[PDB]
This record gives structure tokens, sequence and C-alpha cells, in this order.
């Protein structure tokens, strides 16, 4: 009941007991392993105080006042407000703790060494899609910090009944538009073409280029969402050059500095925050491997390998592999020559192993998803390839949620 994870590059072993505190199910049974399925699958007051009890107990058991009366009066206070209103509200300190631990428990995140250094923006007083748009601009500006990126989350009012829900309809706050062409093909980002249509549907005026920043579709208190365009001076973008190849400029590629996921749900003490955009900084491979070279994304390996003049008749020339390394040299180089925060997959996996140690020491475990932790290129020349990870679901936590245009009573 006190399981062991081994590292095979180092022969180092650690003991996981943190998984005893786990609660939610994983998809795996004693006779089936779902570790590579992407997404496996009102809340009453009878269930809401147990979750409120569990959260608050570890929150006072973090500030070395577990079991005190300051704890007990807080437990009694939440208990009775869960009688009165049936729901409850978190303290400022309980929200900052809960948010930082949702990140800390996010087993699919390799950059979690930074989990404590997070800036929480309490937007629970927000009421309008314009108020949402204000909070979100202030997040963008702060989290960007002139390229010296800082991580942050903005927490909008929690779900109450179920109809009245704050939702950022964008998947990330900043993404490039996606238009399918009359000739069947696709301009911009193909992942967003469904979204982009809903944007033009709500009256967006598309510039119809490659790297068009989408507007925000912000839904406030269950209301029909409204389009707002982040001021372009707030959207920091990096033009992508290669430090050897001058033809690389003519590829005319760029990316935005700020990775800010907006479509997930923040669970704290049984409360559900449907709108909780959180931002850090990019690991190089997300842009240079996935965004740029996924077949159903920008799919640029074709053209990069051309300009390198590569043996493209043969699958086995590793022409694909060769153009993939140059592209991530170009992402990295470009972001750093502009002083915009980016981390390479070597230094990020190293930090994660480093983070993983401290978690097994001063916490007794680190939930971790190998399928997601291993970078999508050069897997085994990074140290996380050789690290056995235990995946389990701790709380507070970030969760996926449905897209709102497929659930909203419109
Ligand atoms: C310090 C900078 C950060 C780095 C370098 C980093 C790194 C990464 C990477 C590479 C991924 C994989 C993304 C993908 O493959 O689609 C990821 C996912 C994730 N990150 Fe981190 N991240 C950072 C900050 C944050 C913050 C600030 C939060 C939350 C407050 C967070 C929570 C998550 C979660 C929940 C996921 C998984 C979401 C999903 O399953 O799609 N990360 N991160
Ligand atoms: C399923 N995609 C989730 C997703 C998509 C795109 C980017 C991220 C991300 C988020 C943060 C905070 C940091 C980082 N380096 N990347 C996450
Ligand atoms: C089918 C498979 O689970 C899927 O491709 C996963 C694999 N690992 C991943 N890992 C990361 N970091 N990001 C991803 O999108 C995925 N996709
Ligand atoms: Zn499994």
């Amino acid at each position: 009941r006190f399981l062991k994870v081994k590292n095979w590059e180092t022969d180092v072993v650690l003991t996981d007991t943190l998984h005893l505190k786990s609660t939610l199910e994983t998809g795996c049974t004693e006779h089936i392993c779902m570790g590579s399925i992407m997404l496996p699958s009102v809340a009453t007051k009878d269930q809401l105080f147990p979750l409120a009890k569990e959260f608050l107990d570890q929150y006072y058991s973090s500030i070395k006042r577990f079991g005190s009366k300051a704890h007990m009066d807080r437990l009694e206070e939440v208990n009775k407000e869960i009688e009165s209103t049936s729901t409850y509200q978190l303290k400022d300190t309980e929200l900052i703790y809960g948010a930082k631990h949702a990140w800390r428990n996010a087993s699919r995140c390799v950059g979690r060494i930074q989990w404590s250094k997070l800036q929480v923006f309490d937007a629970r007083d927000c009421t309008t899609a314009h108020g949402m748009f204000n909070y979100i601009c202030n997040h963008v500006k702060y989290a960007t910090n002139k390229g010296n990126l800082r991580s942050a989350i903005t927490i909008f009012p929690q779900r109450t009944d179920g109809k009245h829900d704050f939702r950022v309809w964008n998947s990330q706050l900043i993404r490039y538009a996606g238009y399918k062409q009359p000739d069947g093909s696709t301009l911009g980002d193909p992942a967003n073409v469904q979204f982009t249509e809903i944007c033009i549907q709500q009256g967006w005026k598309a510039p119809r280029g490659r790297f068009d920043v989408l507007p925000l579709l912000l839904q406030a208190n269950g209301n029909d969402p409204e389009l707002f365009q982040i001021p372009p001076e707030l959207v920091l973008e990096v033009p992508i050059r290669h430090p050897k190849f001058d033809w690389f400029k003519d590829l005319g590629l760029k990316w935005y500095g700020l990775p800010a996921v907006s479509n997930m749900l923040l669970e704290i003490g049984g409360l559900e925050f449907s709108a909780c955009p959180f931002s850090g900084w990019y690991m190089g491979t997300e842009i240079g491997v996935r965004d740029y070279c996924d077949n159903s994304r920008y799919n640029i390996l074709e053209e990069v390998a051309k300009k390198m003049d590569l043996d493209m008749r043969k699958t086995s020339s590793l022409w694909k592999d060769q153009a993939l390394v140059e592209i991530n040299i170009a992402v990295l180089y470009s972001f750093q020559s502009d002083k915009v925060t980016i981390v390479d997959h070597h230094s990020a996996t190293e930090s994660f192993i480093k983070h993983m140690e401290n978690e097994y020491r001063c916490r007794g475990g680190c939930p971790a998803d190998w399928v997601w932790i291993v970078p999508p290129m050069s897997g085994s020349i990074t140290p996380v390839f050789f690290q056995e990870m235990l995946n389990y679901r701790l709380t507070p936590s970030f969760e996926y949620q449905p897209d709102p245009w497929n659930t909203h009573v419109w």
C-alpha cells in the first residue's frame, strides 16, 4: 500500500504514499489500463460538506494549525453556511491555496516545479462579459510582463445552480484564427475553424490571414456571450527566425508568447469555477512540434524540409525528423533573442524530475502522467523518459469541461 517508482537512468527509487489520499477514479481497472485515453469519464449539500471538510482539513493542516479552534470554527462556519445557502464561499487565502494546489496536482503538467509561484486574481465579484473582458486584459498584461512572463490565473464566480455559469468560450485566451478555404484547404489554425465560424457567426470581422488573433467570447452568469478583441498592444508575438537559415524568415511564421488555457474547470472544496484562465510560459516543443508540425495543425514540415533540400522521396531518410529539430531550434532561438520566456524540453524535464524529488520528500508523492510528461520529440534523451510515474487524481484539481456551444441553453 506504499508503492515504489523507479528511475532507470539513475537507479534512484522513491516511495509514493501520497496516492493513499487519492479519491477520484482513473479509468483503469485491475484488469485494464487506460493511461493513453485522452479524456475518460447541480451538486447537493449532502455531498458538498465532505468535500468542503476534506479541503479545509488539509488547508489548516498546511499552515500548522490543523485541528485548532480556528480550524473548528471555520469548519462550523462552512457547515452552517452549507445549511443556510446550501453552497459556500472560500476565503481569499483558501482560494489562493486551492488554486495553487490544483496546479500542483495537475499530473499532465511538466512545469509544476513553479506551482507555488502563482498569482491569483480574484474575479469572483465579476458580473458582466465586459467585467470579464477587463479582468482578462489585466491578466494578459500582468502575466506577460514585457516578455518576462509570470504565471497567473483569474477565478470568475463559481457555478451555482448550473444555468448561471461564467465561461470563457475560447480554448486559450490567445489563439490564431482558422479559416477553411474555398479550395478545400485551410488557412491559419485548422483546430480553431469550428470556433472561428462561431466567432464570425456572432459578428466577427475576420481579417482572413494566417496569424489572426481571435477575439474573446466571454459568457457571464449563464448569459449569451459577447465578442471582445484584446487590444493588440497587449498580445506579445514572436517572429520565428533560425540562427543559421536566412530563408527561415521568409516562412513568415510567428507565435504568441502567452500560453493561457481558458476552457478548464477549477474544483476547490467541492466548488466548481467554470471560468478560470491560467497562464504560464511555453515549453519550446508545444509550438515547434505540436502547433507547427501536427498533421491537423499548421503542418509545416513539408515546406521546411523543402528549403533544407532534403531527401523527401524516402520515409527512411528521417527528413521529417531533421526538419523537426531545426524548427524547434528556431522557436527557442526566436523567443530568447526577444527576451520572451521560453523553456526547452531538456531543461523542463530536468526540473520536473527535480520537482518530483521534493514532492516525494515534503509531501510523499507526485501524481504524474508519463504519456503527457514525456516531450513529443527526443523522448529518451530527456530524463523523464526513464522515470516511472504513478498517476492518480488528487484535489483541488483542474478538469476538462464540455464546450459551451454544445451544452448552453442558448
Ligand atoms: C510555468 C510555466 C508552465 C509550463 C512550462 C507548463 C508546461 C506544460 C505543458 C508542456 C503542458 C502540455 C500541454 C499540451 O500538451 O497540450 C501543460 C499542461 C497543463 N498545465 Fe502546465 N505549464 C505551466 C504553467 C501552468 C499553470 C500556471 C497552470 C495552472 C494554474 C498549469 C496547469 C496545467 C494543466 C492543468 C495542464 C493539462 C491540461 C490538459 O490536460 O490539457 N500549468 N503544462
Ligand atoms: C490540451 N491542451 C492544453 C494546453 C494547450 C496549450 C498550452 C497549454 C499550456 C498551458 C500553460 C499554462 C503552460 C504551457 N506551457 N502550456 C496547455
Ligand atoms: C492518444 C494519446 O493519448 C494522445 O496523442 C496524447 C499523448 N500524449 C500527449 N502529451 C501531451 N503533452 N499533449 C498531448 O496532446 C498528448 N496527446
Ligand atoms: Zn493504467
